[PDB]
């Protein structure tokens, strides 16, 4: 598993950190509140739990189920590229 | 004690809301995580825990001290205007 460009796209089931840290559901206020739900960002896929980039961050990201740890990104790397 | 325009400018010692809730510091990220501190709002002289309206709300505001209510008015009402 892996994402293409910055992530925007990708829509995988991968939903945990690259510090192994478990993904917030995208609908939850819990632990963490707020406002990168599916109805403010329609346009990213904000299903579950899954890395996700509604916002145009570098690459994908979730919020974390543990509450001293807001969000990171998750552990996914850019599929490989085409080359000339 | 009152606001003048829409409380941007509000620098007095106010710091409970409409529901007779308390404020919560600004500097704090407990109970509520938030981004308007000092240093990213610097114009907005937020200190303490007192009523603010450092984003330009329409009038001014805080977090309170209630887990489960995250911001919400004060009770300020606007100073009287110049009248004609
Ligand atoms: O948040 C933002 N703009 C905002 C706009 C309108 C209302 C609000 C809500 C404000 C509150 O409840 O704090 C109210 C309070 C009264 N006044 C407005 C926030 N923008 C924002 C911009 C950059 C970063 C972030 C943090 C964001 C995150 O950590 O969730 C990260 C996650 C990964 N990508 C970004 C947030
Ligand atoms: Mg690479
Ligand atoms: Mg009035």
């Amino acid at each position: 598993d892996c994402y293409h460009g910055d992530g925007q796209s990708y829509r995988g089931s991968f939903s945990t950190t690259v510090t192994g840290r478990t993904c917030q559901s995208w609908s939850s206020m819990t632990p963490h509140w707020h406002q990168r739900t599916t109805e403010y960002y329609p346009n990213g896929g904000l299903t579950r739990n899954y890395c996700r980039n509604p916002d145009a961050e570098i690459r994908p990201w979730c919020y974390t189920m543990d509450p001293s740890v807001r969000w990171e990104y998750c552990n996914l790397t850019q599929c490989p590229v085409m080359e000339s």
